[PDB]
């Protein structure tokens, strides 16, 4: 015969679709009657088409009644290929899946603003704020005075160490000075310090530089100092050169 | 009847596909005649198949003439399920979409070579170049002399503070020295400095250490110094011990 | 006629599917006979359906015998549209492809725990361990004594520079002291040092502060020192004020 406008028949329960090898179309009206059968592509009421092209080729299609999908298969040399199941718009939408073209760094959302760094070295120049403390090998200040304070350092003494000169301890302000003066016999001579004492002279002394006669007085005196001058007294009966020292601040 | 080699008919305009409930196949020759109708799966000329399996099941397929897609649906207990639309090769190609297997760090393109780091601490040991300046709590040099210069520090004085000894200010080079010497009556005695002055002796003095007789001269003298020796003159009429001091550089 | 339960015929080799413009269904039993033909959707044995809707519309479907896929096309005004090829479950599974919803940072696998950082500055406060060495502008210690050692620094001298006072070099321990004392004529007077020498007095001297008569002895003496006192001898025949200096440690 031919394919008719009426279906060839209704599939009852327990139909093995492998046995439907005659051309036509058949309706399965009941999902449960599909469940109780065999080789249904999906447990679902549906429409089956059979095209028995030849003994060696039996083609079948199945349209699920609820649009679950549409299936097809074929029997080639007494072996049924598996049912193919169509993909349709009720399964998935491609727009929901990431294109390879949308897979790159700047497109990836949720990226942290900052990243936990690995082991890196720095140059000192990238220290741009803060003052390194002593506990870290620093000097705990950004001033010279403050640095010394942190590490208990003093300042350099200064001096001019000439034949007549001075020496100054800048930690405390102490100045010490020296010079020579020719004195008249049994008399005074004034000296002028190489530099002035900023505040006052605290003391001095004088010393006979010559091979004075040991049978007579050769005393010395340091007195009447100012910030700039002092009086050296020579107790030797001849004119003589006396050296002196003086200190102050 | 049966499905014929000729189509059952041409669909004109204004056809509600819900009304095509008789088995057969019908052609819509004009996209616009689909537009003017109802329940077409797509506004597009196409081929419609109707399989009226039973009163309760009416199956339909629609093949768009331009291959837009292929559609199917069914009427179950007087309600039409929605049209299913097939996915085909003209819609998309899976090769353009990212597999889950190709979603990992090393595959992600456009990754920066370096990343903005978050708050991290360092150990000092990862400072491997540069010289920390004073403005940062550093000493602004990698030399001892250069460090002191930055912070205005002096160097330690050195000394040997024995009964006879010396003291040296290494900031300026000033050396001061002391000792004792037994002198003959009314005569000279030579002393040798604990260390030699590197350059010259700048001055000295001597002092009577004994309870000399106050009814006679007991003068002192320091003279004729070299880098290593000096002459101490004793103006007392007895042999006596005189202490001395001397300074230089 | 009508579509029959028997296929209209077997397609031999060398069939141009463009020529199959009569309604019916035909079977290609041999993949190689498809290879030797034209306009087959796939080189594969299969079932062909032709629906000659009208002169202007010829619809075709092709079901591959091995389920490779299912194809359809149409001839509109003497031009064949391309074959559409169905996507099915044997081609791909959507579950293997990444959803846009699963494309974010925390989902991306294989992320490194740490990231190579870019150029950043630090505040000194994020140095939280280690001691900066001199080679980096540090002081190579976390102690004051150790810092000075690294950079060769000395400590501050201390002093009290009053009319009678003292000065101490704390690098070496040397103390120097000064004062004045009224002495009886031709006699001794005891002095007490402004501070005690911690260990011993190493030396001293005295100096006549007055305009003594140059026709008589005005000698001086420093002797018998302890840590706290000394004896100043005045060789002048009048009572007189003598200044002194003393040093020790
Ligand atoms: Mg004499
Ligand atoms: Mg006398
Ligand atoms: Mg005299
Ligand atoms: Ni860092």
């Amino acid at each position: 015969g031919s394919f008719t406008k009426e279906a060839d028949g209704e599939l009852p329960g327990g139909v093995n679709l492998d046995s439907m090898v005659t051309s036509g179309w058949w309706s399965q009206s009941f999902t449960a009657q599909a469940a109780s059968g065999a080789n249904y592509p999906i447990v679902r009421a549906g429409l089956l088409h059979v095209y028995a092209a030849s003994s060696n080729f039996i083609y079948q299609t199945y349209q699920a009644y609820d649009g679950e999908s549409f299936y097809f298969r074929c029997r080639h040399s007494n072996t049924w290929f598996p049912w193919r199941r169509m993909w349709h718009g009720g399964d998935f939408n491609p727009s929901d899946y990431l294109l390879k073209s949308g897979f790159y760094w700047n497109a990836l959302p949720g990226k942290p603003a900052t990243f936990p760094p690995s082991a890196h070295n720095h140059d000192v120049g990238q220290l741009t704020s803060g003052i390194l403390p002593l506990a870290r090998g620093g000097v705990g200040s950004n001033t010279a005075a403050g640095a010394r304070s942190t590490i208990g350092a003093g300042v350099p003494a200064t001096a001019s160490l000439g034949a007549s000169g001075w020496w100054r301890d800048n930690d405390t302000g102490l100045i010490r000075q020296w010079g020579q003066v020719t004195c008249p016999a049994d008399a005074d001579a004034s000296i002028t310090f190489p530099i002035p004492f900023p505040t006052l002279c605290l003391g001095g002394y004088a010393n006979q530089t010559s091979a004075f006669h040991p049978g007579t007085d050769a005393s010395t005196g340091f007195r009447g100092a100012t910030t700039t001058t002092a009086v050296i007294r020579n107790g030797y009966f001849a004119q003589a050169v006396l050296s002196w020292e003086a200190f102050g601040r």
